[PDB]
C-alpha cells in the first residue's frame, strides 16, 4: 500500500538553447505527507506559459485522478478528481508543473471536482480563479461569500471598468465582481460582447472605438475608482487612466506595466503569490514568502470551489484537442501569437 512514483515520465520543459521541449525521460515528484500525488487528466494553456529554467516543468493549470494520498490528508481518496494550480518554472520544484503525467497538488490551491463538472471544464479554471481572488484583493474587494443568497447591496452602484473582457481571467473575475457587488463595465471586440455579458458585464464596448474614455467616464459619473487591466500594453495603462474619475481611483495590471500626476494609485498581480511561497522574479530580490499570502490562496480557493460546485463560477468557453505533450507545445504557440479569442486551450491527455 505504500506509494512508489513511476521512475520517470513526460513533462513539457524548456532546453539549454530557449526551446520548448517535450521531454520523455522527466522525473517523477516525491508525496507530500500533506499533498495528494495526481495522474494528469487534461491542462489549460495560459499566455504566462510562453513567456526560463531549463529542465523546470511549464504549465500551471492541470485537473487530474488522485493515485496516491499522503498521510496527513484526510477527505480525499485515491479514485477522487481534483483540480488546480502549479506554480511553472520555480527553481526550487522543477520536478512540479502542470505539464507532465504525474504532479502534485501544491499549497491548498486546489479542489475537488464537482460531480458535474469534467476534467476538461476544470482544467479551465484554476489560473483565472487565482487571477481574480488576487487582483480582487489588490484592488481592495471582498471576496464573495459562498453562503450569502444574494449579492451586497448598493443603490448607488460601484462600477469596476474590465479592460480586456474577453480575456480567460475577465470571464471568471467579472463573475466574482457581481458576486461581491460590484458592477463590471467591460471592453473588447466586438464579437465576444455576448460572452463579456454573460459572464456579469453590465454594458461592454469595442476599445477601438472613438473617445471611449470619454463615454465611460460619463457612464461612470466621473466617480469611476476601479480599473482592471487584464492586457497591460501602453494603450490599455493610457485607456484606464483617462477613465477613472476626477477624483482618483485605483489601477490594477496583470503584468508588470510599461513606463501621471492623475491621483492613482497602482498595483500588478503577481502570480507565485497565490501559494504564498515567494518569487526570485522581479529582481532584485523578488518576493519573500508569507504566512498571510498562504491563508489568503486556500480561503480564496475554499470559497471559488463551493461558488463552482453551486455553478455559481463558470469556466472561459473551451477550445479542447485531444492528444500528447507535443498538442502542448502546439497549443502554446497558438497562444502565443494571440490566436485565440474567446476561447480557453485545453489538452485531454490521451493514455496512451
Ligand atoms: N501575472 C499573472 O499571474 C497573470 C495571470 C493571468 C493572466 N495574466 C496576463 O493577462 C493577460 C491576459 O491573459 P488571459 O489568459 O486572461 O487572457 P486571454 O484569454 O489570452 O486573452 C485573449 C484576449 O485578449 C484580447 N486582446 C489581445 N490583445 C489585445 C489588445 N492589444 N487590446 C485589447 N484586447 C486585446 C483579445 O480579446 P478580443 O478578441 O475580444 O479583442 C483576446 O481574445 C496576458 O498578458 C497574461 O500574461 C497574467
Amino acid at each position: 500500500q505504500p506509494f512508489i512514483p513511476p521512475p520517470q515520465q513526460t513533462a513539457l520543459t524548456v532546453n539549454d538553447h530557449d526551446e520548448v521541449t517535450v521531454w520523455n525521460a522527466a522525473p517523477c515528484p516525491m508525496l507530500p505527507r500533506d499533498q495528494v500525488y495526481v495522474r494528469v487528466e487534461a491542462v489549460a494553456i495560459n499566455p504566462s506559459d510562453t513567456s526560463a529554467t531549463p529542465w523546470a516543468f511549464l504549465g500551471t493549470d492541470y485537473a487530474g485522478t488522485v493515485v496516491a494520498v499522503g498521510s496527513d490528508v484526510t477527505h480525499i481518496q485515491v479514485g477522487d478528481r481534483v483540480y488546480g494550480a502549479q506554480n511553472e518554472m520555480c527553481p526550487r520544484t522543477p520536478d512540479q508543473g502542470a505539464f507532465s503525467q504525474y504532479t502534485v497538488t501544491r499549497g491548498r490551491v486546489w479542489a475537488k471536482i464537482p460531480k458535474g463538472l469534467s476534467f476538461e471544464q476544470a482544467a479551465a479554471l484554476p489560473a483565472g480563479i487565482s487571477t481574480a481572488g488576487l487582483a480582487m484583493k489588490l484592488l481592495g474587494l471582498p471576496l464573495p461569500s459562498p453562503s450569502a443568497d444574494q449579492p451586497p447591496t448598493h443603490s448607488k452602484p460601484v462600477y469596476v471598468l474590465v479592460y480586456g473582457g474577453s480575456t480567460a481571467t475577465a470571464t471568471v473575475t467579472m463573475q466574482m465582481l457581481r458576486l461581491s457587488g460590484y458592477i463590471p463595465i467591460a471592453t473588447c471586440s466586438p464579437h465576444n460582447f455576448d460572452l463579456a455579458k454573460s459572464r456579469g458585464a453590465e454594458e461592454v464596448f469595442d476599445y477601438r472605438a472613438p473617445n471611449l474614455a470619454q463615454t465611460i467616464r460619463t457612464y461612470t459619473k466621473n466617480n469611476l475608482r476601479y480599473a482592471l487591466d487584464c492586457i497591460t500594453n501602453v494603450e490599455s495603462t493610457t485607456f484606464c487612466f483617462a477613465a477613472i474619475g476626477r477624483a482618483g481611483g485605483h489601477y490594477v495590471s496583470l503584468n508588470p506595466f510599461p513606463e501621471t500626476r492623475k491621483m492613482v494609485t497602482t498595483d500588478w498581480t503577481l502570480g507565485p503569490t497565490i501559494f504564498g511561497e515567494g518569487s526570485t522574479w522581479p529582481a532584485p530580490y523578488g518576493r519573500p514568502g508569507s504566512e498571510e499570502e498562504r491563508q489568503f490562496g486556500e480561503d480564496l480557493w475554499r470559497i471559488a470551489g463551493q461558488l463552482v460546485e453551486d455553478g455559481r463560477l463558470v469556466h472561459h468557453p473551451l477550445r479542447v484537442v485531444q492528444g500528447g505533450f507535443d498538442h502542448i507545445k502546439q497549443g502554446m504557440e497558438l497562444v502565443r501569437k494571440g490566436e485565440l479569442s474567446g476561447e480557453k486551450l485545453v489538452v485531454r491527455l490521451e493514455g496512451p
